[PDB]
Protein backbone atom coordinates (compact mmCIF):
# COMPACT_ATOMS: atom_id res chain seq x y z
CA UNK A 1 0.00 0.00 0.00
CA UNK A 2 1.00 3.46 0.01
CA UNK A 3 3.84 5.57 2.30
CA UNK A 4 2.61 7.83 3.96
CA UNK A 5 3.29 11.62 3.98
CA UNK A 6 3.13 14.69 6.02
CA UNK A 7 3.91 18.24 5.10
CA UNK A 8 7.41 19.33 6.35
CA UNK A 9 5.61 22.51 7.58
CA UNK A 10 2.89 23.87 9.52
CA UNK A 11 2.26 19.77 10.75
CA UNK A 12 1.22 20.66 14.03
CA UNK A 13 -1.07 23.86 13.38
CA UNK A 14 -4.63 22.14 13.93
CA UNK A 15 -3.15 20.22 16.66
CA UNK A 16 -2.24 23.27 19.19
CA UNK A 17 -5.40 25.21 17.97
CA UNK A 18 -8.86 24.45 20.14
CA UNK A 19 -11.09 21.89 18.54
CA UNK A 20 -13.46 25.14 17.78
CA UNK A 21 -10.92 26.01 14.99
CA UNK A 22 -10.75 23.17 12.88
CA UNK A 23 -13.99 21.34 14.05
CA UNK A 24 -15.94 23.07 10.90
CA UNK A 25 -19.42 20.80 12.03
CA UNK A 26 -19.87 22.49 15.56
CA UNK A 27 -19.32 26.30 14.14
CA UNK A 28 -22.66 27.95 14.73
CA UNK A 29 -23.34 30.62 11.94
CA UNK A 30 -23.56 34.03 13.29
CA UNK A 31 -26.59 35.42 10.64
CA UNK A 32 -26.61 39.29 9.75
CA UNK A 33 -29.82 40.83 7.77
CA UNK A 34 -30.31 40.43 4.28
CA UNK A 35 -32.07 43.92 3.89
CA UNK A 36 -28.70 45.25 4.48
CA UNK A 37 -27.91 44.28 0.79
CA UNK A 38 -29.01 45.44 -2.92
CA UNK A 39 -28.47 43.07 -5.23
CA UNK A 40 -26.64 45.36 -8.59
CA UNK A 41 -25.96 42.84 -11.15
CA UNK A 42 -25.00 39.37 -12.14
CA UNK A 43 -21.40 39.04 -12.51
CA UNK A 44 -21.71 34.52 -12.41
CA UNK A 45 -22.28 31.52 -12.06
CA UNK A 46 -20.54 28.06 -11.21
CA UNK A 47 -21.35 24.43 -10.12
CA UNK A 48 -21.17 26.22 -6.65
CA UNK A 49 -22.57 29.65 -6.32
CA UNK A 50 -24.42 32.83 -8.31
CA UNK A 51 -22.04 35.94 -7.90
CA UNK A 52 -23.70 39.29 -7.74
CA UNK A 53 -22.21 42.63 -7.27
CA UNK A 54 -24.30 44.98 -4.52
CA UNK A 55 -24.48 47.60 -2.53
CA UNK A 56 -24.61 47.73 1.61
CA UNK A 57 -27.14 49.89 2.07
CA UNK A 58 -26.32 50.61 5.67
CA UNK A 59 -23.00 52.58 4.20
CA UNK A 60 -23.57 53.00 0.54
CA UNK A 61 -20.29 50.43 -0.76
CA UNK A 62 -20.00 47.85 -3.12
CA UNK A 63 -19.52 44.40 -1.93
CA UNK A 64 -19.75 40.89 -3.23
CA UNK A 65 -22.46 38.90 -2.95
CA UNK A 66 -21.52 34.87 -3.21
CA UNK A 67 -25.33 32.78 -2.85
CA UNK A 68 -24.60 29.11 -2.61
CA UNK A 69 -26.17 26.43 -4.85
CA UNK A 70 -27.31 23.56 -2.03
CA UNK A 71 -24.82 21.19 -1.43
CA UNK A 72 -23.45 19.21 1.28
CA UNK A 73 -24.11 21.04 4.66
CA UNK A 74 -20.39 20.45 5.55
CA UNK A 75 -19.20 21.88 2.46
CA UNK A 76 -20.62 25.29 3.01
CA UNK A 77 -19.52 25.37 7.14
CA UNK A 78 -16.33 24.43 5.97
CA UNK A 79 -16.02 27.50 4.05
CA UNK A 80 -17.41 29.83 6.25
CA UNK A 81 -15.24 28.68 8.97
CA UNK A 82 -11.70 29.06 7.01
CA UNK A 83 -13.10 32.28 5.57
CA UNK A 84 -13.54 33.75 9.48
CA UNK A 85 -10.51 32.24 10.82
CA UNK A 86 -8.14 33.52 8.10
CA UNK A 87 -10.21 36.84 7.77
CA UNK A 88 -7.87 39.77 8.17
CA UNK A 89 -4.67 37.71 6.75
CA UNK A 90 -2.41 39.18 4.27
CA UNK A 91 -4.49 39.23 0.85
CA UNK A 92 -7.22 36.89 1.97
CA UNK A 93 -10.84 38.21 0.63
CA UNK A 94 -12.49 39.91 3.61
CA UNK A 95 -15.74 37.60 4.52
CA UNK A 96 -17.73 40.92 5.69
CA UNK A 97 -21.16 39.44 6.23
CA UNK A 98 -23.14 36.03 6.01
CA UNK A 99 -26.91 36.14 5.55
CA UNK A 100 -30.05 34.09 4.41
CA UNK A 101 -30.80 34.51 0.68
CA UNK A 102 -34.79 34.46 0.80
CA UNK A 103 -35.05 33.24 -2.59
CA UNK A 104 -32.78 30.51 -2.80
CA UNK A 105 -33.55 29.85 1.10
CA UNK A 106 -29.47 29.33 1.63
CA UNK A 107 -26.89 31.14 2.71
CA UNK A 108 -25.04 34.26 0.89
CA UNK A 109 -22.06 35.04 1.34
CA UNK A 110 -20.59 38.86 1.15
CA UNK A 111 -17.47 40.00 0.30
CA UNK A 112 -15.38 43.27 0.39
CA UNK A 113 -15.36 44.08 -3.32
CA UNK A 114 -12.52 44.39 -5.48
CA UNK A 115 -12.34 46.27 -8.60
CA UNK A 116 -10.94 43.42 -10.89
CA UNK A 117 -8.54 44.27 -13.84
CA UNK A 118 -9.85 42.58 -16.66
CA UNK A 119 -7.98 39.44 -17.30
CA UNK A 120 -6.71 39.15 -20.65
CA UNK A 121 -5.55 42.42 -19.93
CA UNK A 122 -3.17 41.28 -17.05
CA UNK A 123 -2.16 38.32 -18.87
CA UNK A 124 -1.20 40.23 -21.87
CA UNK A 125 0.48 43.37 -20.06
CA UNK A 126 1.93 42.78 -17.40
CA UNK A 127 5.42 43.19 -17.14
CA UNK A 128 7.96 41.07 -15.40
CA UNK A 129 8.76 43.67 -12.56
CA UNK A 130 4.96 43.39 -11.93
CA UNK A 131 4.62 39.14 -12.52
CA UNK A 132 7.19 39.33 -9.02
CA UNK A 133 5.59 41.89 -7.53
CA UNK A 134 2.39 39.80 -7.57
CA UNK A 135 3.41 36.64 -6.97
CA UNK A 136 5.02 37.85 -4.40
CA UNK A 137 1.93 39.09 -3.12
CA UNK A 138 -0.38 35.37 -3.63
CA UNK A 139 3.19 34.16 -1.73
CA UNK A 140 1.83 35.93 1.30
CA UNK A 141 -1.51 34.67 1.31
CA UNK A 142 -0.34 31.15 1.00
CA UNK A 143 2.20 31.33 3.71
CA UNK A 144 -0.39 32.79 5.95
CA UNK A 145 -3.36 30.18 5.27
CA UNK A 146 -1.00 27.01 5.34
CA UNK A 147 0.36 28.64 8.30
CA UNK A 148 -2.92 28.66 9.55
CA UNK A 149 -3.42 25.11 9.09
CA UNK A 150 -5.30 25.31 5.88
CA UNK A 151 -4.76 24.39 1.97
CA UNK A 152 -6.85 26.25 -0.66
CA UNK A 153 -6.93 23.41 -3.11
CA UNK A 154 -7.92 25.80 -5.94
CA UNK A 155 -5.40 28.30 -6.65
CA UNK A 156 -5.54 29.25 -10.74
CA UNK A 157 -5.64 33.09 -11.98
CA UNK A 158 -9.56 32.85 -12.00
CA UNK A 159 -9.42 32.93 -7.93
CA UNK A 160 -6.90 35.78 -8.21
CA UNK A 161 -8.89 39.47 -8.07
CA UNK A 162 -6.15 41.95 -8.91
CA UNK A 163 -7.28 45.84 -8.98
CA UNK A 164 -3.95 46.95 -10.96
CA UNK A 165 -4.69 50.45 -10.15
CA UNK A 166 -3.90 49.94 -6.81
CA UNK A 167 -1.33 46.96 -6.45
CA UNK A 168 -4.25 45.42 -4.62
CA UNK A 169 -4.50 41.51 -4.84
CA UNK A 170 -6.96 38.82 -2.94
CA UNK A 171 -6.73 34.95 -3.05
CA UNK A 172 -11.10 34.34 -3.63
CA UNK A 173 -13.01 30.80 -3.24
CA UNK A 174 -11.99 29.12 -0.79
CA UNK A 175 -15.19 26.86 -1.00
CA UNK A 176 -12.28 23.73 -1.97
CA UNK A 177 -9.95 24.65 0.66
CA UNK A 178 -9.66 22.02 3.73
CA UNK A 179 -8.03 22.14 7.29
CA UNK A 180 -4.72 20.06 7.15
CA UNK A 181 -4.78 17.51 9.50
CA UNK A 182 -1.21 15.25 9.16
CA UNK A 183 -2.24 11.56 7.92
CA UNK A 184 -5.52 12.34 6.99
CA UNK A 185 -6.71 10.91 3.58
CA UNK A 186 -8.19 13.85 0.77
CA UNK A 187 -10.20 13.78 -2.23
CA UNK A 188 -8.23 13.78 -4.93
CA UNK A 189 -11.07 15.58 -6.82
CA UNK A 190 -9.70 19.23 -5.98
CA UNK A 191 -8.28 21.82 -8.70
CA UNK A 192 -8.76 22.76 -12.55
CA UNK A 193 -7.64 19.97 -14.68
CA UNK A 194 -4.55 22.15 -16.12
CA UNK A 195 -3.45 22.99 -12.48
CA UNK A 196 -3.93 19.57 -10.07
CA UNK A 197 -0.41 18.34 -8.82
CA UNK A 198 0.86 15.11 -10.03
CA UNK A 199 -0.14 13.97 -6.58
CA UNK A 200 -4.11 13.87 -7.23
CA UNK A 201 -3.50 12.49 -11.30
CA UNK A 202 -1.95 9.84 -9.50
CA UNK A 203 -4.74 9.46 -6.96
CA UNK A 204 -2.40 9.73 -3.71
CA UNK A 205 -4.58 11.19 -1.12
CA UNK A 206 -2.08 12.05 1.50
CA UNK A 207 -1.53 15.31 0.55
CA UNK A 208 -0.98 18.78 1.76
CA UNK A 209 -0.45 22.33 1.53
CA UNK A 210 2.48 21.85 -1.21
CA UNK A 211 -0.27 21.22 -3.88
CA UNK A 212 -0.93 24.83 -3.96
CA UNK A 213 3.01 25.51 -4.79
CA UNK A 214 2.49 23.43 -7.15
CA UNK A 215 -0.53 25.27 -9.36
CA UNK A 216 1.40 28.22 -8.18
CA UNK A 217 4.18 27.34 -10.55
CA UNK A 218 1.67 26.15 -12.92
CA UNK A 219 0.35 30.09 -13.23
CA UNK A 220 4.00 30.98 -13.35
CA UNK A 221 4.89 28.88 -16.10
CA UNK A 222 2.07 30.30 -18.69
CA UNK A 223 2.36 33.70 -17.66
CA UNK A 224 6.36 33.73 -18.50
CA UNK A 225 5.99 31.76 -21.32
CA UNK A 226 3.24 33.08 -22.70
CA UNK A 227 1.81 29.20 -22.87
CA UNK A 228 -1.75 28.97 -21.44
CA UNK A 229 -2.32 26.82 -19.91
CA UNK A 230 1.32 25.43 -19.66
CA UNK A 231 0.14 21.49 -19.02
CA UNK A 232 -2.70 21.30 -21.71
CA UNK A 233 -4.03 18.27 -20.83
CA UNK A 234 -7.29 16.69 -22.81
CA UNK A 235 -8.34 14.64 -19.43
CA UNK A 236 -7.06 14.36 -16.47
CA UNK A 237 -5.02 10.92 -17.68
CA UNK A 238 -3.47 13.25 -20.60
CA UNK A 239 -2.76 16.06 -18.11
CA UNK A 240 0.30 13.59 -16.59
CA UNK A 241 1.34 12.60 -19.89
CA UNK A 242 1.28 16.41 -20.98
CA UNK A 243 3.51 16.84 -17.66
CA UNK A 244 5.90 14.05 -18.07
CA UNK A 245 6.90 15.41 -21.42
CA UNK A 246 8.31 18.08 -19.72
CA UNK A 247 9.43 16.79 -16.18
CA UNK A 248 10.58 13.38 -17.87
CA UNK A 249 9.12 10.34 -17.01
CA UNK A 250 12.31 8.75 -14.96
CA UNK A 251 11.60 11.10 -12.46
CA UNK A 252 7.80 10.28 -12.09
CA UNK A 253 8.26 6.87 -11.84
CA UNK A 254 11.04 7.93 -8.91
CA UNK A 255 7.89 9.71 -7.30
CA UNK A 256 5.39 7.06 -7.50
CA UNK A 257 8.08 4.58 -6.40
CA UNK A 258 9.17 6.45 -3.49
CA UNK A 259 5.47 6.21 -2.36
CA UNK A 260 5.17 2.91 -3.36
CA UNK A 261 2.06 4.16 -5.78
CA UNK A 262 0.48 2.56 -9.09
CA UNK A 263 -0.22 4.06 -11.75
CA UNK A 264 -3.36 3.31 -12.88
CA UNK A 265 -2.91 0.73 -16.03
CA UNK A 266 -4.84 2.92 -18.78
CA UNK A 267 -1.20 4.82 -18.44
CA UNK A 268 0.42 1.60 -20.54
CA UNK A 269 -0.60 2.74 -23.99
CA UNK A 270 -0.40 6.87 -23.48
CA UNK A 271 2.81 7.50 -21.34
CA UNK A 272 5.85 6.40 -23.39
CA UNK A 273 9.17 7.33 -22.14
CA UNK A 274 10.40 11.23 -21.85
CA UNK A 275 13.61 12.63 -21.24
CA UNK A 276 13.46 15.75 -17.95
CA UNK A 277 13.52 18.85 -20.72
CA UNK A 278 15.50 22.39 -19.61
CA UNK A 279 13.49 24.96 -18.99
CA UNK A 280 15.74 26.79 -21.63
CA UNK A 281 13.73 25.69 -24.30
CA UNK A 282 10.65 26.64 -23.10
CA UNK A 283 11.96 30.40 -23.86
CA UNK A 284 11.67 32.22 -27.53
CA UNK A 285 11.55 36.04 -28.71
CA UNK A 286 8.35 36.68 -27.67
CA UNK A 287 8.42 35.70 -24.07
CA UNK A 288 12.53 36.36 -23.09
CA UNK A 289 11.43 39.58 -21.82
CA UNK A 290 9.64 37.75 -19.05
CA UNK A 291 12.35 35.00 -18.22
CA UNK A 292 15.77 35.09 -16.20
CA UNK A 293 17.70 32.50 -14.90
CA UNK A 294 16.16 33.52 -11.03
CA UNK A 295 12.70 32.83 -12.86
CA UNK A 296 13.66 29.40 -14.45
CA UNK A 297 15.08 28.04 -10.55
CA UNK A 298 12.30 29.55 -9.04
CA UNK A 299 9.88 27.87 -11.15
CA UNK A 300 12.18 23.86 -11.64
CA UNK A 301 11.87 24.77 -7.74
CA UNK A 302 7.91 24.37 -7.65
CA UNK A 303 7.12 22.06 -10.67
CA UNK A 304 8.81 18.71 -8.79
CA UNK A 305 6.63 15.79 -8.71
CA UNK A 306 7.56 15.24 -5.45
CA UNK A 307 5.40 17.26 -3.16
CA UNK A 308 7.62 17.02 0.04
CA UNK A 309 10.87 18.59 -2.25
CA UNK A 310 9.23 21.51 -3.35
CA UNK A 311 9.62 24.87 -1.97
CA UNK A 312 7.41 26.04 0.66
CA UNK A 313 5.51 29.51 0.41
CA UNK A 314 7.98 31.04 3.12
CA UNK A 315 11.10 29.29 1.79
CA UNK A 316 9.88 30.70 -1.95
CA UNK A 317 9.75 34.20 -0.27
CA UNK A 318 13.28 33.92 0.25
CA UNK A 319 13.97 33.13 -3.72
CA UNK A 320 16.30 35.51 -5.46
CA UNK A 321 13.49 35.98 -8.44
CA UNK A 322 11.81 38.46 -5.51
CA UNK A 323 15.30 40.35 -5.11
CA UNK A 324 14.04 43.27 -7.47
CA UNK A 325 10.42 43.75 -5.87
CA UNK A 326 9.79 46.81 -3.83
CA UNK A 327 9.79 45.64 -0.12
N1 LIG B 1 -14.63 39.78 -3.90
C1 LIG B 1 -14.76 39.79 -5.23
N2 LIG B 1 -14.53 40.95 -5.89
C2 LIG B 1 -14.75 40.99 -7.21
N3 LIG B 1 -15.18 40.01 -8.02
C3 LIG B 1 -15.38 38.87 -7.34
C4 LIG B 1 -15.20 38.68 -5.98
N4 LIG B 1 -15.49 37.37 -5.63
C5 LIG B 1 -15.85 36.81 -6.76
N5 LIG B 1 -15.82 37.67 -7.84
C6 LIG B 1 -16.26 37.38 -9.20
O1 LIG B 1 -17.22 36.34 -9.17
C7 LIG B 1 -17.18 35.60 -10.41
C8 LIG B 1 -17.11 34.12 -10.12
O2 LIG B 1 -18.07 33.42 -10.94
C9 LIG B 1 -16.01 36.18 -11.22
O3 LIG B 1 -16.47 37.02 -12.27
C10 LIG B 1 -15.18 36.91 -10.16
O4 LIG B 1 -14.46 38.01 -10.71
C1 LIG C 1 -29.21 28.27 -8.88
C2 LIG C 1 -29.79 27.57 -7.68
C3 LIG C 1 -29.82 26.18 -7.69
C4 LIG C 1 -30.49 25.51 -6.69
F1 LIG C 1 -30.52 24.15 -6.72
C5 LIG C 1 -31.13 26.16 -5.65
C6 LIG C 1 -31.06 27.54 -5.61
C7 LIG C 1 -30.41 28.26 -6.61
C8 LIG C 1 -30.46 29.75 -6.56
C9 LIG C 1 -31.69 30.39 -6.73
C10 LIG C 1 -31.78 31.77 -6.72
C11 LIG C 1 -30.65 32.57 -6.54
C12 LIG C 1 -30.78 34.01 -6.31
N1 LIG C 1 -30.98 34.20 -4.89
C13 LIG C 1 -29.42 31.95 -6.39
C14 LIG C 1 -29.33 30.57 -6.37
CL1 LIG C 1 -27.77 29.87 -6.04
C1 LIG D 1 -0.30 38.10 -11.72
C2 LIG D 1 -0.12 36.72 -12.30
C3 LIG D 1 1.15 36.15 -12.28
C4 LIG D 1 1.34 34.91 -12.83
F1 LIG D 1 2.59 34.38 -12.82
C5 LIG D 1 0.33 34.18 -13.40
C6 LIG D 1 -0.94 34.72 -13.43
C7 LIG D 1 -1.18 35.99 -12.88
C8 LIG D 1 -2.59 36.48 -12.85
C9 LIG D 1 -3.18 36.97 -14.02
C10 LIG D 1 -4.48 37.45 -14.00
C11 LIG D 1 -5.23 37.47 -12.83
C12 LIG D 1 -6.62 38.03 -12.80
N1 LIG D 1 -7.63 37.08 -12.33
C13 LIG D 1 -4.65 36.97 -11.67
C14 LIG D 1 -3.35 36.50 -11.69
CL1 LIG D 1 -2.65 35.95 -10.20
C1 LIG E 1 19.89 33.37 -21.84
C2 LIG E 1 19.31 32.72 -20.61
C3 LIG E 1 19.68 31.42 -20.31
C4 LIG E 1 19.15 30.80 -19.20
F1 LIG E 1 19.62 29.57 -18.87
C5 LIG E 1 18.25 31.40 -18.37
C6 LIG E 1 17.86 32.70 -18.66
C7 LIG E 1 18.39 33.38 -19.76
C8 LIG E 1 17.88 34.76 -20.03
C9 LIG E 1 18.58 35.87 -19.55
C10 LIG E 1 18.06 37.15 -19.70
C11 LIG E 1 16.85 37.36 -20.35
C12 LIG E 1 16.27 38.74 -20.52
N1 LIG E 1 14.99 38.93 -19.85
C13 LIG E 1 16.17 36.26 -20.85
C14 LIG E 1 16.67 34.99 -20.68
CL1 LIG E 1 15.74 33.65 -21.24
Amino acid sequence: GPVPSRARVYTDVNTHRPSEYWDYESHVVEWGNQDDYQLVRKLGRGKYSEVFEAINITNNEKVVVKILKPVAAAKIKREIKILENLRGGPNIITLADIVKDPVSRTPALVFEHVNNTDFKQLYQTLTDYDIRFYMYEILKALDYCHSMGIMHRDVKPHNVMIDHEHRKLRLIDWGLAEFYHPGQEYNVRVASRYFKGPELLVDYQMYDYSLDMWSLGCMLASMIFRKEPFFHGHDNYDQLVRIAKVLGTEDLYDYIDKYNIELDPRFNDILGRHSRKRWERFVHSENQHLVSPEALDFLDKLLRYDHQSRLTAREAMEHPYFYTVVK
